[PDB]
C-alpha cells in the first residue's frame, strides 16, 4: 500500500497490467438501424531485435487490418453477423494496448491509424512518427488511441470491389523498432460501436483466389488470404496464412506431374486425413486444419510439382468436428 | 492570406554514455545546429518540405516532449532547455544547465515536456545567407544527458507546434549539394540533412554516414585513381533498391535509395575504398519508398 | 486540423498549328492527363510538394486564366473547358468542344478566364493509385486550339485556387522512377514529370524529353553494349553544372542538373546513341539552381 | 493503479524518480537588499565497490563544496552575478537528492553539512554517521536535508582571504560506503534563497595560482583549481581539474629544457590549436578546452620537462567559440 | 442551374414459366443489368436520351409500379425488390426474396407498387469505365415470378421518378457498336440496348434478337464467304421500311428500320445464314417511324 521513501516521487514497478472481462455484446435498434457495441482482441505484438518491423512480419502485406466489418482479420465476432447488411457506420472506436511483459523488456512500440487503405506501410523509422493519430510508447505501459468517425455510410464488402478504399474507415497498424528479445509484449484490444442498415440475404463467407504466372489476383470473397503465394515453374506452390483460426480448403492445380503436399515442417497442424489424388496433368487435394499466426520460413504447404500452369484455392472457416474420416 | 498548420513530428533520438556530459549527441557540440526555424531540416522532418514554399513564419505555440524508450531499470538524467538567441555557446558541464530559465529535467523512463514562449513578430526562413543568423530565429533548442550506464538509444523527442506562413516563394526543392576535397570543408548548399563530417583522404577512405532518420535518394560522383564499389552493408541504413554503379578508372557515379534509422554505431554507412582520390560530390533528397530502382 | 492554402501558379504553355484540331498540345491527347487533383504534378507545380503530406483535400475555389504571350498579328481560336468526370474521352469536333457546362472560348490575343465550381466533399489525393481515378478528383481540365495560325507558342495557362488539407501523412517523396525495356509500356511510381514518351530500341535510340518547366536533377542507368556519352545540346533544356559520365562497356550511369522550358522543338533533349540496348532507368526530381555539380 | 495482493502493505517498485522542471530565477528588492531564489544541480554521485569514498574522489580535497556564492563548483549560475556585491545572507537552503538508478543497485549513501570549512572530511565509516545534519539513505530513495541559516552577513570572496572560514555558511559533502557497481546513482539538487547588499564594481573571475617546490599556494581569484598539481624536478608538471565546464588557460614555466604538453590520454578534450613555444629556459603554452569531472589517473596535461623551478597558471571560464585559429 | 424532370415510363414486360423461379426473364440472371442509373438504357426508355447530355444526377423520389395484363384466372406470384448495391448477386430460389427489406409481392391480376428510398448525394452517369460500378448507382432493381401456369406475357412494370441533373456534357449520341467474332465476347460500346447474346458461328448462323421495346435503326456489316439475305420474317419485330441489302461474296452491308415488342419467342429476329463467317458488327440507334427507307 505504501511505497518506501522518498515521498511524492515517481516509482517504477515490476509490472503493471489491467485485468479484463469478456463483456457480452449488446444490441439496440433505432429508426430501422441496428446498433451493436462490443470489445475483442485482434492479435499480440511480438518484436524482433535490432530491426524495424510492422504488423509481425517483414513483407507487411498492405491492408491486413483494413478497418471494415467484413474484415475477419481484425474483428473476429462481428463479420459473421455483418454479412446480413449492406451498410454500416462506426459511431465510436478506440484501440487499447495493454502490456503483459515485465519492466525489464525494452523496445519502444507504437500504433497508429491511417485514413486511406493503400499507403504502403512505412519502412523508415522517422516516417512512423508523423501520422496524425498515433502513440509513441514504451513496451510496458498502456496506450490508447481514438480514431475519428464520420457520418458517411459505407458498404460492407460483399463483392470484389477492386478499389477497396472508398468503403473503409481507414487502416489500423502497429510496429516496433527496438528491442529487446523475441517474446510477446502485449495485445491490442478494440472496442467499438457500429450501426447497420438495409438488411440482406446472407452473403457468402468463402474466398476464391486464382493464380497463374501473371495477373495475380483474380479473386473474390472475404480476404482470408491475400496475394502471397509463390509459384513460377519449379517445385513452387507455396501457401501460408496469417489470419488465425481453422479452415476448410480445397485445391486444384494444372500442368505437368506433381507430388503430394508436404504440410509437415511449418505453421499449422493437420486435423483430418487430407485425401489426395492426381499426378499426371492435374491434381486435387482438400484438407482441414488450424493455424496460429505466424511469420516464419518454409511455408505452410509447399506443394512441389514439376511444371505448373494455374492454381486456385477455396477457403472457408469452419470448426473442429468437420474433418475427414476419423 | 496566411496559412496555419498544426502538427506533431519527430526530431531525433537520444543516446547516453557511461557517465559524462554530452549535448545533442556529440562532443564539441556544433554551435547552433538546432536553431528552431521552419527551414532547419536538421530538427523538423515533415515541416521543411512545405516551408520551402514560403518566406515568413510565426510560431503561435510550440512545445517539445520527450517520450521514453528504454527499460525502467536504466539510470540517467535527460534535460531539455532553450536559449532565445541562436549562437550563444552551448554549455560544457552539467552544472551550467540549471541556470537556463526554461528547462525541465527528468528520469529517462518518464515523459517530460517543456513549453517555449512565442512572440507576435514575423521572421524569415532562409538561412544560407544571413550572417549573423540571429534575428531570423525564434531561439535554440538543445538536450543533454548526464549519467550512466549504457550506450543505447533511450528515447526520442517530438515537437508540437503551430505556424503561420505568408507570401509564398517558388519551390526550389530540397536537394543538397555537398562537395568535398582534401582540404577546406565543406561548402554545402541547401538544407542541412548531412553534415560537416564525412571522412575521406586518399586511401581506402570515402565515408559518409547520416544522423537524421528517413528514407533518402542519393547520387554521388568521385574522382581520382581506381575506385572500388560501395559496400554499404554492415552499417546503419538498409538498401531498398538495386544500387547501380559504374566506373573505376577516373570517376565512378552511383545512385542509391535507402532508409536509415538517427542512431549510429561504428563502421559507417557507405565507405567506398578507392586507391587515390581528389574530390567527391553528393546530392541528397528525401523521397518515399515506391521510387526505388527496380532490378 | 485543417490547413488552408491560397496560391497562384503555372500549368503549361500553349502551341497551335496550321489549321487542324488539337487538345492539350498533342494529337494522341492521352485521356485524363490534366485531371485536377492536388497530387497531379503534370498539372500543378508548387502544390504537390505540399500535397504529398496529407490525405484529404477540398478545393474551396479554383479559377483558370489564360494570358497571351504572343503578338496580336496572328489568328487561331483557343478554348478552355472543364469536365467533372475524369475519363470522358476528349472530343474531336469543334461543335461538341464549346458546349460544356463551364467553358470560355476566346481569341489567341485576349485574356480568358474560367471559373470551375467546387463541392463540400473530402477526396483522397492519390496513394498507390486506383483503377477508377474518378471518385477521387474534383474534375478534369483541358484546353484546345483550332484553325491557326502558326507553329509557335501563343500563351500559357495559370491557376488560382484555394484548398483545405487534412489528416497529415508521413513525407512521401517527390521523385519518380521510370523503367523502359524494349516494347515496354513503362511502369512508374511517384509523380509524373514524364509520361511514356521516351523512345529507345537498340540503335542510336535512347531518348527522353520533357514538357513541364522547371529545374531538374536526373540520374540514369543503361544496359547493353557500348554506350556513347549523352549529347544534351541542340534541343530543349540548358545545362547548369558539370554532367559527370562514366561507362561504355556494359552499363553507364550519368547524373545531370538542368533547366528546361515549354515547347518541344523537333529533337529530344538528351539523345544517347549506344549500339545495343536492353533497358533504361531514370530518377527525376525537382530542385533549385544551386544544387548543381561544381566542376 | 492497483498493486496486486496483499493489501495495506509495503511495496517496492522497480524505480522511483521525480520529474523536474527548470524554473526561472526570480528577483525581489526590499530596503536596498536584492533577494533571489533559484534551483540548480551540483554533480552526480558515482560509487566504487567495497571502498569508502567521499565527493567522487579519494583525495577528497578539503573544501570543494564550500557553501559561498562565489563558489563556482557548487552554484553554477549564481557566482557570475554574485560578483557584483560584497555581502550576502542565505535565507533558506536545502539539498535534494533524487535517484536515477534501479532498485537492484545497492550501497547506502549519505549527505551531510558541516558548520566550519576546514574539518578534514572523514575517512572512518563511523565518523560519517555522527554529523548534526545528515541523512543515511539507500541509493534508490530520495532524501533531503535542510541546512540552518543565520542573520549574520558574510563576504562574497573577492580576495585571497586565507582564513576562508569566517565568510562561509559551512561546507556541503556526500559520500558512499558500500556497493554495488561503478555507475551513476543520482544527482543532488540545491534550491536556495539569498540576499545581497552593497553593490560593487564587478570583480574578476580569473584564478592565478603559483607553485614552486615549496609554498604551495600563493594564489588568488576564485578557486577553479586548488593545490592539486604535481611538480618536483623530474618529468613533473601535472594539472587536473575537478570542476566541470570549459576554460581558457595560459601557462608559463621555468628551468631547464622542456617538452610539449601531452594533453591526450586523459580527462578533458581539446577545442582549438594550443600554440606552444619554448624549450630552452622557459616556455609558454596557452589552450582552451572543456572537461567533465572526473577522477582518474594520468592527469589532464602531464607537461614533462627536465628540471623545473616554478610554474604558474591563469584560469578563466569562457564559452566554446573563443578558441584559436579555426 | 439544376434541371428537374418528372416522368412515368415503361421498363420491360414480365413472362412467367410453368412452375420455376426466374429473375428478370432469364436463367443465369445476368448480374447487374437493371442497376438504376439514368444512363442505363436497359430499364429506362425515355430518360437516357436526355441523360446523355448531363453528368450528375440525384433521384429525388422514385417508385416502381406493376400493372396487370393477363386474365384474372391465371395463377402466379410476381414480386418486386431492391438491393442498395449494384453487384450483390441475385437470388436463386424463391425462399430468399422474403429477406429483402424493400419487397412487395402480389398476384398477377392486381396492381403492385413499391417505393425505394433516396438520399441527398449526387453520383455520375457514365458506366462504360467504372469498375467497380458500385458507388455510381442508387441501387439495383429486380423482379421475379414463381408459379405456373403458362408462358405468356402477364404484365409489365413502370417507373415514376424525379431527377436532378447538373453540369451538362455534350451529346455524343445513343448509338451502339457491337463487334463479335468466333471467340471472345463481345466488346460493346455505348448504351446497353442489346446484349451479350447473339448466336453466330460459321454455318447458317448469324442471329440477333432484341429484348427491349421500341423502334430502331440498325446497320450491320458481315465478313467471310458467301452470305445470304437476312430473312427477318417469322420472328419478333416488324419491318416498316424497305430493307436494302447488297453483297454476298466477302461482305454484305444492310440497313433496316423496324420496331419490336420486349417479348420473345422462338425463331429470333434477323437470322442471316451465310456459308462461312469471320466477324460481324452492329450499330443500333433508337429513332421514330418517319425516318424509314422509302421504296
Ligand atoms: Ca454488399
Ligand atoms: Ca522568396
Ligand atoms: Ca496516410
Ligand atoms: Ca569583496
Ligand atoms: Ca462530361
Amino acid at each position: 500500500n505504501q511505497i518506501v521513501g522518498g515521498i511524492g516521487a515517481i516509482a517504477a514497478p515490476v509490472s503493471i497490467t489491467k485485468r479484463v472481462r469478456g463483456m457480452r455484446p449488446s444490441f439496440r435498434q433505432t429508426k430501422g438501424k441496428v446498433h451493436i457495441v462490443h470489445r475483442e482482441l485482434v492479435t499480440s505484438v511480438i518484436n524482433l531485435v535490432g530491426n524495424f518491423r510492422v504488423n509481425n512480419n517483414v513483407s507487411a502485406q498492405i491492408g491486413q487490418f483494413r478497418i471494415n466489418p467484413s474484415n475477419s482479420s481484425l474483428f473476429t465476432w462481428l463479420p459473421t453477423i455483418a454479412s446480413n447488411f449492406d451498410s454500416y457506420r462506426f459511431t465510436s472506436i478506440r484501440f487499447v494496448y495493454v502490456p503483459l511483459c515485465a519492466t525489464t523488456e525494452t523496445g519502444r512500440v507504437s500504433l497508429f491509424w491511417d485514413k486511406d487503405s493503400q499507403d504502403p506501410l512505412p519502412v523508415d523509422r522517422a516516417a512512423l512518427s508523423s501520422y496524425g493519430h498515433s502513440n509513441e510508447g514504451p513496451p510496458w505501459a498502456e496506450t490508447t488511441l481514438n480514431v475519428p468517425t464520420d457520418g458517411k455510410q459505407r458498404f460492407v464488402t460483399d463483392s470484389n470491389t477492386t478499389d477497396r478504399k472508398l468503403v473503409d474507415l481507414g487502416q489500423f497498424a502497429f510496429a516496433t523498432y527496438a528491442g529487446g528479445s523475441n517474446n510477446q509484449i502485449g495485445d491490442i484490444y478494440v472496442e467499438y460501436g457500429v450501426e447497420f442498415s438495409e438488411a440482406q440475404p446472407a452473403g457468402g463467407l468463402t474466398q476464391y483466389i486464382t493464380k497463374s504466372v501473371g495477373a495475380t489476383a483474380s479473386t473474390t470473397g472475404p480476404s482470408y488470404v491475400v496475394d502471397a503465394n509463390i509459384n513460377v515453374n519449379a517445385t513452387t506452390a507455396n501457401v501460408e496464412f496469417f489470419s488465425p483460426g481453422t479452415f476448410l480448403i480445397t485445391a486444384v492445380v494444372y500442368g505437368s506431374t506433381i507430388a503430394s503436399p508436404s504440410m509437415a515442417g511449418g505453421n499449422g497442424t493437420l486435423i483430418g486425413d487430407l485425401p489426395v489424388v492426381g499426378g499426371s496433368n492435374a491434381s486435387i487435394w482438400t484438407c482441414v486444419f488450424s493455424t496460429t499466426g505466424v511469420s516464419t520460413s518454409v511455408p505452410t504447404f509447399t506443394q512441389a510439382g514439376t511444371g505448373l500452369t494455374r492454381v486456385q484455392y477455396t477457403i472457408t472457416r469452419v470448426n473442429s468436428q468437420t474433418a475427414y474420416q476419423v
